[PDB]
This record gives C-alpha cells, sequence and structure tokens, in this order.
C-alpha cells in the first residue's frame, strides 16, 4: 500500500517524502542530502533525493548503477539501503529518486581532526573499514575513493563505508583530500587497476589516525608520486613491466632510484604490529599488497579478530556494466528496483 506523502522546500528544490519522515534538515557535500527521523524504526536517518536522474544515458545508468551497489550491500560496516521511494504513482510519472540510509553522527575526518586516537582506536576503526571491505570486494565492488570523509562513525566508533567511487580533473588537482588517499596506480593510470587500491587507502587513513597527519599531502599529483616514492622507494624492474602506460613507464624511469625507507623511524612509537600491517598495505606493486581478508587475521586485530563474524557478500550480478541502453531502458530497470524494494528486519 502506498503511503501519504508531504511537501516542503528544501533550499531551492521541492522534497516530497512519506510522513513517517519527520524533521527533515540539510546536512551538500555528499550530494542533496538531509537528516530526519524515521518515526517507524526511530532511527536518524540520512535522505538523499537523487538530482536529475533520467536527463541523459551517463546519468540514468549512474542512477541504476546507485540503487543497485546500495540494495545489494547488507553488512554492519558498509552503508545499506533502509528504504527507497518515489512519489511518482506508475513509470510515466518515474522521475525522482530518494534514498534512504543511517544517518551516523560524524565522519572519520572530523574524528581524526578533533579527538586523540589511541592505538586501540585505531585498532578497532581500521579493523572495521577492513571487515567491510572484505564484503564489499568479495561482491567484486571496488570502492575507488576511500577516504576519512567517507568513513561514517557514531559515538560508540561503529564505522560504516559510504559514497562508493561511482571525479572531474580539476577536483583531483593541487592540495586536495580527494586526491591524497589515491593508489598511485590510479592517480597516474599505470595499468588496468583492481581491488587492491582500496588497500592503499586503508594505509593512508591508518597513518593518519596513529600520527594525526595526511600521510602524502602532494600538492600536486607529481609532488605526490614523490612522497610516496620516497617512503616506499622507486619501482623494481618487475613492476616497471607491469605498467602498461608506456609514457607514464618512460616517466618513472626518469626519477633517481630510492630505497624502500624504514617504517619505525616514520612512525616512530607506535606500535610495531600496526608498523608491521603498514608495511604490508603500502606495497608499490598491488600485485603484492595484503588483500583484506588476508588483513583481519593479522595480528594486529588479535583483539577483535572473529573469524565466524567476518561474513561475504551473496553474488553481486554487475553484467549490466556492459550493457549500452536507452534512457528510457535504465529508467524502466530503475523503476523495477524501486519497486521492488523490501526493507531489512
Ligand atoms: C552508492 C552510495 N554510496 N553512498 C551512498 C549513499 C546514498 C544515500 C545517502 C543518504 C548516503 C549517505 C551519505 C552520508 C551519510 C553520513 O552519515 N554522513 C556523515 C557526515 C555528516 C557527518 C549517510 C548516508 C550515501 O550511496
Amino acid at each position: 500500500e502506498r503511503p501519504t506523502f508531504y511537501r516542503q522546500e528544501l533550499n531551492k528544490t521541492i522534497w516530497e517524502v512519506p510522513e513517517r519522515y519527520q524533521n527533515l534538515s540539510p546536512v551538500g557535500a555528499y550530494g542533496s542530502v538531509c537528516a530526519a527521523f524515521d518515526t517507524k524504526t526511530g532511527l536518524r536517518v540520512a535522505v538523499k533525493k537523487l538530482s536529475r536522474p533520467f536527463q541523459s544515458i551517463i546519468h540514468a545508468k549512474r542512477t541504476y548503477r546507485e540503487l543497485r551497489l546500495l540494495k545489494h550491500m547488507k553488512h554492519e560496516n558498509v552503508i545499506g539501503l533502509l528504504d527507497v521511494f518515489t512519489p511518482a504513482r506508475s513509470l510515466e510519472e518515474f522521475n525522482d529518486v530518494y534514498l534512504v540510509t543511517h544517518l551516523m553522527g560524524a565522519d572519520l575526518n572530523n574524528i581524526v581532526k578533533c579527538q586523540k586516537l589511541t592505538d586501540d582506536h585505531v585498532q578497532f576503526l581500521i579493523y572495521q573499514i577492513l571487515r567491510g571491505l572484505k564484503y564489499i570486494h568479495s561482491a567484486d565492488i571496488i570502492h575507488r575513493d576511500l577516504k576519512p570523509s567517507n568513513l561514517a562513525v557514531n559515538e560508540d566508533c561503529e564505522l560504516k563505508i559510504l559514497d562508493f567511487g561511482l571525479h572531474t580533473d580539476d577536483e583531483m588537482t593541487g592540495y586536495v583530500a580527494t586526491r591524497w588517499y589515491r593508489a598511485p596506480e590510479i592517480m597516474l593510470n599505470w595499468m588496468h587497476y583492481n581491488q587492491t587500491v582500496d588497500i592503499w587507502s586503508v594505509g593512508c587513513i591508518m597513518a593518519e589516525l596513529l600520527t594525526g597527519r595526511t600521510l602524502f599531502p602532494g600538492t600536486d599529483h607529481i609532488d605526490q608520486l614523490k612522497l610516496i616514492l620516497r617512503l616506499v622507494g622507486t619501482p623494481g624492474a618487475e613492476l616497471l613491466k607491469k605498467i602498461s602506460s608506456e609514457s607514464a613507464r618512460n616517466y618513472i624511469q626518469s626519477l633517481t632510484q630510492m630505497p624502500k625507507m624504514n617504517f619505525a623511524n616514520v612512525f616512530i612509537g607506535a606500535n610495531p604490529l600496526a608498523v608491521d600491517l603498514l608495511e604490508k598495505m603500502l606495497v608499490l606493486d598491488s600485485d603484492k599488497r595484503i588483500t583484506a581478508a588476508q588483513a583481519l587475521a593479522h595480528a594486529y586485530f588479535a583483539q577483535y579478530h572473529d573469524p565466524d563474524d567476518e561474513p561475504v557478500a551473496d553474488p553481486y550480478d554487475q553484467s549490466f556494466e556492459s550493457r549500452d541502453l536507452l534512457i528510457d531502458e535504465w529508467k524502466s530497470l530503475t523503476y523495477d528496483e524501486v519497486i521492488s524494494f523490501v526493507p531489512p528486519p
């Protein structure tokens, strides 16, 4: 049965949401999002209204991608879908999509920036990121854009992963957090990349939680690459060969060879086990980085690691990515996914 919708204007656009959602207030950065009190579940929720979802093929495909991703993610440490609705009564008038998720009070960026983090806080926070990433990667999904701002956290330090990378050139330019957590292979388009790019991001985050400082705050791509290589050393012959970009390979070979630095001398006073894990994450060769599944079993997480409570994901069919469809087809697929949504228990 259809709920009653009511409307209000929240900064230049009309929100039409079901009555269960009250006290809407904008929170901007994450898209077009409102905090809301959900009266049926008693939860504080985030309601995102999609922005012109079917105005182009790329937009319509994006909207479907986003809904597909969110409907599949059911894990404590990954943002999931509480609800999805449109005020539209049929396909013909279907033109707006609204998404409802948990609203966690803060992001990791405000945590590291405002509070001192004990080594035990670091254990728990990274543990949770890895636990959710094992789940994410097990579905063959790559986040691609892991940074402190898309790690939501509550009062109890419980964490969910948000905003799967699904950026323009300018946004990646200069002295910007948008690029500081990016694996060098994506940053510079070295090769066809995979899910361990997400592990490099975790390395940078973990480092920053331990020291309270960005690990590689490059002023631009090249400066950042230098910051990276000073720490991990320049590529060996084996890696140079795996860079499929001739042009990128040729550039990296112009650099004075440097060895990998001693991580105990960079992360002074840190847990030796934390140092070890960092050395295994911040490996230049992605083939050799530690996987999230492998990381969870590392000694650093002895306290939180529970092999029976680190679930993988159901199969995720993303063959739609290969498909070229018409706006109307992408829109009909999105509609079918809206109409068949069943709330969680
Ligand atoms: C895909 C995908 N990845 N993330 C989303 C998504 C979709 C809808 C929403 C409302 C959100 C969302 C975005 C941010 C938060 C959130 O809790 N941010 C915390 C910052 C304010 C202190 C919660 C949820 C995220 O979708």
